[PDB]
């Protein structure tokens, strides 16, 4: 019986000793944009329709969280200048609940500054996150705090793994958790060594692409992962694409076709390594076409 049919805890069904790197993970791009209702804002700033807990119930384990310091102790979730109507607390509290109810899953959480801090803010984004969230008492036991750069599933069971997109940081656990952070190339397919050289991150993040290009970039990186047995390589590619104006053109209209297209490829490829794939409108189904989150889930042994 395929893993898809039980996406509330497919990771529990996996060999503990695999590095998260090795596991093919479903991710949601701009994970918290589900709260947006505005029809015009939604064509470009909205990337999901399911809330956090539902995303998790549907099997997504990589959450792309973008934030803005609103106060010296609070980080607002954002798609750029657009406030997505909740603080980071909403996500972490949602992660805590789920992780207890399904103690054999792990969540990787990407953290990024997406917009400038309020005028009344004293501290840096990194300081506010590190000191009021990463090691806030209320979430002790929640984050990974080990010292392994390439954590095993067993090591992270029941925890959030920091994926550090904040620049340099004093947090000492997670991917890119050092004073260098991650070297992110704008609108590109790139490689960069992270965690002191102990990991080679590989990203397809060509978000300005048009349809043909995007699908090609997704599939090019996808094919490289198919071959790569290396536990020290990380693969993250976003199927997601920046919309246009108009709505036509909208984020959903892209995801509505990119997701199924990449979904058919993956299933055809049998069980094989895919890397971490980050999608818009995860959990969104269109009858007749394959589900990208399901085929990602099903490609793990
Ligand atoms: O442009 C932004 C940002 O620069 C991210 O790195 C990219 O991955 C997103 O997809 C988004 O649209």
């Amino acid at each position: 019986d395929s893993l898809s049919k039980s996406p509330e805890n497919w990771m529990s069904k996996l060999d503990d000793g695999k590095h998260l790197t090795e596991i093919n993970i479903p991710g949601s791009h701009d994970s918290g944009s589900f709260t947006l209702k505005d029809p015009v804002k939604s064509v470009w700033a909205k990337t999901q329709d399911k809330d956090y807990l539902t995303q998790m119930k549907s099997g997504v384990r990589f959450f792309d969280i973008r934030g803005r310091a609103s106060a010296d102790n609070m980080i607002s979730v954002h798609h750029g200048m657009v406030y997505l109507h909740h603080e980071l607390g909403k996500f972490l509290d949602d992660a805590k609940y789920y992780l207890s109810a399904y103690p054999n899953e792990t969540i990787v959480m990407s953290m990024k500054k997406d917009y400038d801090s309020d005028s009344k803010v004293t501290k840096t984004f990194e300081e506010i996150f590190r000191e009021y969230y990463y090691n806030n008492p209320q979430y002790q036991n929640l984050f990974y705090t080990g010292s392994n750069a390439n954590p095993t599933l067993k090591e992270t069971k029941g925890k959030i793994v920091l994926f550090n997109r904040m620049g340099g940081t004093y947090i000492k656990s997670g991917y890119g958790a050092d004073t260098s952070g991650i070297q992110w190339a704008d609108n590109a397919t790139f490689e960069t060594k992270i965690n002191n050289g102990s990991l080679n991150l590989k990203v397809q993040d060509e978000y300005k692409d048009y349809y043909d290009k995007k699908v090609e970039a997704v599939k090019n990186l996808l094919a490289k992962a198919k071959t790569d047995s290396n536990k020290d390589n990380v693969y993250v590619n976003f199927l997601s694409v920046a919309s246009g104006g108009s709505a036509f053109n909208s984020t959903y209209n892209y995801a509505s076709h990119i997701n199924p297209e990449i979904a058919k490829t993956i299933k055809a490829n049998g069980k094989a390594r895919t890397g971490w794939l980050i999608v818009d409108y995860a959990g969104y189904t269109w009858p007749g076409y394959d589900d990208i989150v399901s085929e990602i889930i099903d490609s793990n042994k």
